[PDB]
């Protein structure tokens, strides 16, 4: 790949030190940063390189571009297989007669542990084509957005096809699998157990054994846990023996509804906090999604074991989730030194990307606190980037511009009305960009996108073998008939 | 501007009482008004009643990978894109960590905020007339460039008939006002110094109103705003309450919008906001009150009782430290009680978030804080940016809906990118990764403003360039800043 010196932009490192450089520079060699900072600075390193090396470096003039480092999307489903129902494609345009559903007003625990139990089966009807096609479009949106690592929290997908997805796209991937074992059934008082908790273990040590195999460094995997409320007490345990004989993190869904204690309590006898606890997942290789409905011991619990917090504030309002506000716990615990990190959550199509979350934290965090620096930008960029890392436990190589770390990066342009005479770009970006603004996304020195657009990919080839596998997958496994899906696809703008 | 214009097979949001959507909708204009909305097929037998004449000259724009909305209508602005080159802007280090909570952050710093709003009369007389236009017009068109199509001065650090003039050039709706500061906390004397005589800052008004009456256009109206309630004598209070009645005006203000301003109130006062603008007669359907979070319960139903409108900013109180979402409650409380709150942008010296931001926001903060995904249903959002803030504007006669017999006010977006890839809710799609940069087209009274994001009635390059000009002479000239600190940054703009 060779060496590369992108000069003249302001960069932002998130750093230990939050660092920004005004005409700024990133030298990169191969796969890895070796120099940022003022472009001087930078300037001294590049006539100490090997006099080969320096011989066929490349300049990119940056000057009218911010740099970031690239975003870690460390809580994320891969979903689009349902984009062709009453979630996405299939609902009328007029929004006036939606209903509080789902994840809203508190959570309909009996149904969100239903709907999680049924994943196994509709993977299972899956053809390894359709898993491709659909994985490849859906990490490529998160690869457009400007994620160059991301992390599977579980998804309606085949484990190995989001693999073979994240190598030809050339991002980094944490790969996981499904895990269900409990479901809350109306009809008891208790859980109904649905599978041997050794079964769903040995299908998350098989995507291991598969990964391990990888040389490229590109991909790593996390076991996660559907949701506490559909984990019995020998899957938790199980779990905390596997990551700790593979020296792994670990991942689920904690404390994220009103109405998850009361359900966890009446058919587990015992809060979402407490069961990780008493199985020892409660440690610093615990990424919890949401984490909001934590009473005094589990906040306690949390701090002490110096666990993560993986935070979707730019998701809540749409899925009438009410995690940042109703509590106010997870920036209570950001304040008390625990590490809280952005994510996007679950989309069955596009949603709010990295860059959308920043924006949302921003605002969000600070007008409850009346305090416009609780998060400050770079506080925001941090969250999304070597925060989310450290959660991810992917820190080592990526999520900050320091020397010795991976190539990971961003350019945004910043040469239109929104960023003039503004000394802070990335404050303009939070007030007026997004997702679709990344210009340019490195992954280890590679170009991937240029101008918005895939470098080394065909985005309409992409989003074609998408919506064929999807209309396959719609017609067939869900059984919607063809007369709902075909019209929508025609009127598809190629 | 004249002649008929179909606007067919996007998916259209009118914001009409029943905020209706057509998928493969189609608008037809005649002249500056709509006249018919509705289905592509039904709006193709208006077009075939049309007057052979009329329906000769037609021109089609195929819309079929486009959202049709209509015009926003940001109620609660301020200019003050002249202060754009200080520490709140363009002199601030790259780094942020050493920001701290300031004005408006903590609860509210009531006397630096009150003297700060006192001086502007005195800052608005150091900008020459040319400086007030070119930092209007850029300032006004950013607004434009959004989709904002009819913009509400809630009081400004520019000239009125500078951004008068602006507004007349670019083509777009604007409701002007004066500024009117007549009291001062002074904790330094244990009371308000009473700054200006009330009935000269209501004659500079009366001004205004004359002026504005003399423009042919119909796009320039006016509406007397009190710049925050610390700065407003009984005798301001009267005589605006007065003057609204005579000439049949709307009203605005900001009140119960920081934590601490009810104490400021009550010790230099002996009042809240509410109830001193209601003692005056000013709570009722003419008032918008800005950001009104901080009202206890005889306020909240003062404002009930008179159908008085709130204009809520979230889209900016985090990084301004205000707390008037979350804090109270009082403003989604409110609605929920049926008042009319719209969604504005308030006030930005450097470009903040515009309309299209603040519908995300109310959508993601309204639905995340009530557990509810219908509260804020993205047309309602819409609604808050259109129909509602005209009606809280007294502009819903012309504008903020796309019905017939309303202008011709109208925003394309495309929706052909993987962002609304098979939603049958482009704005759902637009509300979670779209913004202000995202407007395609504007369109005015009929006539295009804006089109492929670009401006087809303005030269881009001359409104920033003699903006940074005018800027530079107001920084130097009128705020002492050296040029030393003020070149090295207009070096770096990239042209
Ligand atoms: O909505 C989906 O399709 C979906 C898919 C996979 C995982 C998933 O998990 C949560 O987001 C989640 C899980 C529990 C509580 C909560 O408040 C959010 C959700
Ligand atoms: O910040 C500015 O430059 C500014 C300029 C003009 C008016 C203005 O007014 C408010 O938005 C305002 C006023 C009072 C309380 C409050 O919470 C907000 C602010
Ligand atoms: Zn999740
Ligand atoms: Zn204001």
């Amino acid at each position: 790949m060779g060496a590369r010196l992108i000069t003249g932009g302001t960069v932002y490192t998130a750093d230990a030190q939050e660092s920004v450089h005004a005409r700024g520079a990133v030298l990169t060699v191969d796969d890895k940063v070796v120099a940022v900072g003022p472009a001087v600075e930078v300037e001294q390193a590049v006539q100490a390189l090997d006099p080969a090396v320096r011989a066929e470096l490349r300049r990119l003039d940056a000057s009218r571009m911010m740099v970031l480092p690239g975003f870690v999307n460390a809580h994320w489903h891969e979903m689009f297989a349902m984009g062709f129902t009453m979630r996405g494609a299939l609902r009328p345009p007029s929004d006036r007669a939606d209903q509080v559903a789902f994840m809203g007003g508190g959570g309909d625990m009996h149904q969100i542990s239903a709907t999680f139990d049924r994943f196994d089966g509709l993977i299972e009807a899956m053809t390894e084509d359709e898993a491709r096609a659909i994985a490849e479009y859906s990490m490529w949106i998160q690869l457009r957005g400007g994620v160059t690592t991301l992390g599977d929290m579980g998804s309606l997908n085949r484990p190995l096809a989001m693999v073979e997805a994240a190598r030809r796209l050339g991002m980094r991937f944490s790969a996981s699998t499904w895990a269900s074992d409990a479901v809350l059934a109306p009809d008891r008082s208790r859980f109904l157990r649905t599978r041997d908790a050794d079964t769903v273990l040995a299908s998350f040590e098989a995507l291991l054994g598969a990964v391990a195999a990888d040389p490229t460094g590109r991909i790593r995997c996390r076991p996660n846990v559907s949701y506490v409320t559909n984990m019995t007490d020998e899957l938790a345990r199980g779990m905390a023996e596997l990551v700790e004989r593979h020296d792994l993190p670990f991942a689920t869904h904690v404390g994220a509804l009103r109405n998850e204690a009361d359900a966890m309590r009446a058919y587990h006898g015992e809060t979402g906090v407490r069961r990780l606890a008493e199985a020892g997942l409660v440690d610093e290789r615990l990424m919890a999604g949401h984490s909001a409905f934590l009473d005094d011991q589990e906040q306690k619990l949390m701090l002490a074991g110096r666990a993560h917090i993986s935070h979707s504030p730019g998701k809540y309002g749409p899925s009438g989730e009410s995690a940042l506000t109703e509590t106010g716990v997870v920036p209570a615990l950001r304040r008390a030194g625990l590490d809280v990190s952005l994510s996007t959550d679950a989309a069955a199509l596009p949603g709010a990307g990295i860059a959308e979350t920043m924006r949302a934290a921003w605002q969000m965090y600070n007008e409850m606190s009346a305090d416009q620096t609780e998060v400050l930008p770079t506080d925001a960029l941090a969250m999304a980037t070597r925060i989310a890392a450290k959660g991810l436990r992917w820190d080592d190589a990526v999520g900050s511009l320091e020397p010795g770390k991976q190539a990971d990066l961003l350019l945004v342009r910043t040469d239109d009305w929104r960023y003039l005479l503004n000394p802070r770009p990335l404050e303009s970006f939070l007030w007026l960009a997004g997702s679709a603004d990344v210009d340019t996304v490195i992954v280890g020195g590679r170009t991937l996108v240029e101008g918005g657009r895939g470098v080394e990919v065909d985005e309409a080839a992409l989003r074609d073998r998408y919506l064929q596998a999807l209309r396959g997958f719609t017609t067939r496994a869900l059984r919607v008939p063809a007369e709902a899906v075909d019209p929508v696809l025609a009127e598809v703008a190629r």
